[PDB]
């Protein structure tokens, strides 16, 4: 048996914007052809594309992480800055490319307006400077007239931009990443530019890099969970079967409450409230080359409504998520130089960015079980999930709240799913659904038929007691006016 | 608000005989004065007190900790073997006690095997050597012709004792212990002391000390993961206020989850499946001499009840756990020259082990929830626990099994609780309801009203959807048969 | 990996008093009937110079001198006094002595990470050769 039961008068916690968020990192094609292409027909003056802006706004991105990444971690902000004429072409050797740099800190800051977006930056950790990490917030937020807050005004933005969210470092662990440092160094200096930064400003908001080695966590917790206000996290996963994909969902739960736990055991953190930014996210298994376009199905589109579902149900442990990454490279949105397809983890945010709530409301969730091994990434790595469920949901409700949203995911591969809903003192009346789903599970869309995937609509008569079919793999929302 | 559903058709994990386990240390009467008394009129030929004897048994210890506890760190059992007259007497530095020793290993195994238990011993890690420890376990489980066998067998013993769980030393991390080490020292001694008593005997079962620190526990788990198969819990709590006091069960459970996630987050462990060993629990907030008589009264039996009932919904993490202590020291039996006492943590006891099952049984619960800020434990440490519910239960059945069993908890101080109940495919039976309450919260049992806080039955009847109203401050379990 | 868990008191005397014990390294009871009076016997039988290795997994210090005196003491030491009471007034002389065995395999029982070795195999030795100072030490 199934069955689903709400109540949209026990509202148990709110459901932060920013679990909603996205990433761009200076890799492939994400920024240069991505969502900035400059002599192209579809720009616009600045040299935005007029397509993939119209995409992107249907989606009312929360905020957005830029320059990186593996990037960052060799980038001079400066570099970047001023008549793009005299910015210096750089080599970046995250990813072996030339950078022009004429994509830079106003270019992304003009984009994260014109969206409505708050930037979220990420500071160079490998390469940089306690000075160069300060310099660069004096010109994003100084209001006096301190040398970098004249510099902004000197290049047209007289007002400051107020960039809340900063990102000290990234994933700096890695022997990939360029000055990359021990769990002990790292500690210390995570300390040493988030108190600084705030001594500048004590209203922007700190990431710290966590990640799945314990000791590492730990560490920075204890060294810095005195002024940090987040550890990150990331999370990419596969692969090639199905179920394997679509219930790293609950393997992610798992390693979620593991980090959580860890903060838990920390004094200072526990004490502040430091939370879990899952700052990097997405299905990559496929794809190992420096452009990393994966071809995203409709397999990984039900992870990310899976992800965005239970992302709703802990946002007040995890308040703020960026999906890796926006465009062409691990891209939700795939560009060329004619047009653009939306993948299935595109539609998937579509989905529920719209139709959603702030308000997460009381939901049991009757499901039947099953267990697997697997694998996933592209090093393949073993994983194991015991209980996932084929039936998932969370509901919400909107800050009026005269709206009751109702997202619900079937996990099964082929049998569709009769579940009795019920949600008290409500009905009769009728309301509608939005259905995300496909014909396979390995369906895509593709410029031409880029719509094979897409979400539909169609009316329903609700009451106090109902009942529903949600077709196999697919994520769907009931919306029902409650006045 | 509250509801309570249960269906006796899916098994969801079994519970482990060992949740129920006790502890039985030299410290102050717990021991000489306890269950052993010389010349005693209430006592057997071999000095066992008579009413304790049969007290024990009613609450059917599934296995029996000794000798320590922080005793054992200066504990050599070579003084405690041989004819009585002959053993030396020592002074224990752990509680500032002459030991006698004429309680030691042998009269020990007696005491277990005498009431039906698995003995657990704890080796010297403090004041001893590999060889002593070695030693100990060719003693007591030895076959062949070594010189240890041979002495159990000069003393009286041909058959081995095949001891199966052996803690490698006692809160080893804290300043306290004699001989405490770092982690790093310690994680060392596990895995080395482990390691070679299983290549003695392979069958053995190594509890590793674990604690609050999460270094510590990440170290012993990297270090030894490979070859213990328990880490182990302390937890005690209270105090003085009825909430501040029940509901650090709820303060356990979040404790212990952090504790298995460490272990997720450590391979060999995760891939050996190293479960969670609670090796000591109580309430113990009011004294603090060195015979620790704790006066319990009936708000700690309900913690009792509650950890309990905890217990059988998690079994599967910690399939060992024990009662800290059995008689006097922080006993759940008190006990003076004449007469003895059972405490209601002794109760609690009695209730729970007595009507339980071995199969725990699917039980989904509503419940309103509360959030406190209190302090607990000897110093005084603060906490909180958030969402804490007024309501709990775990239903469980027999192994064949003819019977169901409902254990219910009302933590509410002031009001019963009215709850409907339902239970798949069920009559139309009657059922008694055994319940543990008193007159108020600070209820306590006394040598000449013995029974201010008792057990009491009643038959009721259930009828797979049905209600019932639970007193305050209660624990009932409800025995319903099925054929 | 015999020695690191061998105690060479328990191979002298009466062998009907000698104890049984467990060999952690080979797991085989060991009746230490052939011991270090025995094994000195069979080396002067064979002509070959004795080389004996000290049990550093289990042993202290004081254990590893104990077993010199007992082998090399001509003086009215407790372990010369000791061998010449079990039948041998004159001292075994052995030249070769073995500061632990494979003592950075995890095998071995009581094995040391290099810096406690070495650490160890100095002050072994040193004093060792303080008794003694003609033997060698490998």
């Amino acid at each position: 048996s199934y069955r689903i039961v709400v109540d949209p008068k026990k509202v148990v916690k709110p459901i932060s914007r920013h679990i909603y968020g996205h990433f761009t990192e200076h890799l492939g094609r994400c920024i240069y052809g991505g969502i900035y292409e400059e002599g192209s027909p579809l720009s616009d003056e600045r040299g935005f594309r007029k397509d993939v802006l119209e995409a992107v706004k249907r989606i009312k991105v929360p905020n957005l992480r830029w320059p990186g990444g593996n990037f960052v971690s060799n980038y001079h902000w400066e570099d970047g800055i001023g008549p793009k004429d005299q910015r210096p072409v750089r080599f970046d050797l995250a990813w072996q490319q030339e950078e022009t740099n004429r994509f830079g800190t106003d270019e992304f800051i003009e984009y994260c307006r014109e969206i409505g977006a708050e930037p979220y930056i990420s500071i160079n950790m490998g390469t940089g400077t306690l000075d160069e990490a300060l310099h660069w917030l004096e010109y994003c937020n100084g209001k006096g007239n301190t040398y970098y807050a004249q510099l902004r005004r000197k290049y047209g933005h007289p007002e400051p931009y107020n960039v809340k969210f900063w990102g000290i470092g990234n994933e700096m662990y890695g022997e990939w990443q360029v000055g990359h440092m021990t769990a002990d160094e790292y500690a210390r200096a995570a300390k040493e530019y988030t108190k600084w930064m705030k001594v500048f400003d004590p209203t922007i908001k700190a990431i710290a890099v966590g990640c799945d080695d314990p000791i590492w966590n730990l560490r920075v917790l204890q060294e810095a969970g005195d002024v940090i206000d987040f550890i990150s996290y990331h999370f990419y996963t596969g692969s090639e079967d199905y179920y394997e994909t679509v219930s790293t969902v609950y393997l992610l739960k798992e390693r979620l409450i593991g980090v959580k736990k860890l903060i838990d055991m920390v004094d200072t953190a526990r004490k502040r409230g430091v939370k879990i930014a899952l700052d990097e996210w997405n299905v990559w298994y496929r794809v190992s080359d420096n452009k990393l376009e994966e071809p995203y199905d409709l397999k990984d589109g039900i992870f990310a409504c899976g992800v965005l579902v239970l992302l709703q149900k802990m946002s007040d442990i995890v308040p703020l998520a960026n999906l890796a990454q926006l465009v062409n490279a691990l891209g939700a949105i795939h560009t060329e130089k004619d047009g653009l397809i939306l993948t299935p983890v595109y539609k998937a945010f579509e989905l529920i960015v719209n139709h959603s709530g702030e308000k997460l409301v009381k939901t049991h969730v009757e499901s039947e079980t099953y267990n697997i091994e697997g694998v996933m990434f592209i090093n393949k790595m073993p994983f194991s999930v015991e209980n996932a469920p084929f039936l998932d949901a969370a509901a919400s409700i909107s800050e009026d709240g005269k709206k009751l949203f109702i997202a619900v995911v079937n996990y099964r591969k082929e049998d569709a799913l009769k579940v009795p809903i019920r949600v008290e003192g409500l009905g009769q009346k009728k309301a509608t659904v939005y259905t995300l789903t496909g014909p396979d599970v390995n369906a895509r869309n593709t410029m031409e038929n880029p719509n094979v995937v897409d979400i539909t609509s169609e009316t329903i008569t609700v009451d106090t007691e109902f009942e529903h079919t949600f077709k196999p793999f697919s994520c769907s929302v009931i919306e029902v006016e409650l006045e």
